[PDB]
DNA sequence: AGC
């Protein structure tokens, strides 16, 4: 069923990014077509991890966000094995090996802390990093710790800023703001 | 996934 969402999110993202979306919602069975806010979530997701992957060294980050779930599961616990880290209880975003710890990263349209508590309480994990961003340019991190330098966080700002401009643009904004 |  035809919808402008979804063929904004086609110009928006890059085919990559699309693609492990689209496998993400069937993988647990929702459409695209359809729950087109949930797409658009899940790339905006996507594309925010390989951005924070980016912005440090060559070797720093793990990627466990956009692997199939029993692969992503056999990495983490490769690095729990290895590292002695506590197993977490939800599919991390990566792992740090620089300051030895998982990363959840989150993004929202309400203000950073309501999301950031929601995921506290979630994750029954005491040592798992949280890094929310929202979509005005406003972030917050465990303990203050920002991990990257702030270049690598402000591009990421900037760039959750023009998908916002793009969606309003196209007047759709409004419905992704309230889903 | 995030309202
Ligand atoms: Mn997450």
């Amino acid at each position: 069923r035809g919808s402008h969402m979804e063929d904004f999110v086609r110009q928006c993202f890059n085919p990559m990014i699309v693609e492990l979306a689209e496998k993400a919602m069937k993988e647990y069975g929702e459409d695209p077509k359809i729950e087109t806010n949930k797409f658009a979530a899940i790339c905006t997701h996507l594309e925010v991890c390989f951005m924070y992957s980016d912005g440090g060294s060559k070797h720093r980050f793990e990627i466990i966000e956009g692997r199939d779930r029993i692969m992503a599961w056999t990495v983490v616990n490769s690095i729990c094995n290895t590292t002695g880290v506590e197993k977490p209880k939800f599919l991390p975003d990566l792992y740090d090996y620089k300051e030895n710890r998982f990363i959840e990263i989150g993004v929202t349209r309400r203000e950073v802390h309501i999301y950031y508590l929601e995921k506290a309480n979630k994750i029954k994990s005491e040592k798992t990093h949280i890094h929310i961003f929202s979509f005005t340019g406003e972030e917050m991190a465990t303990k203050a710790d920002y991990t990257l330098d702030e270049e690598s966080r402000a591009r990421i700002k900037t760039r959750l800023f023009t998908i916002r401009q793009e969606m309003a643009s196209r007047s759709l904004w409004d419905s992704f703001r309230q889903s």
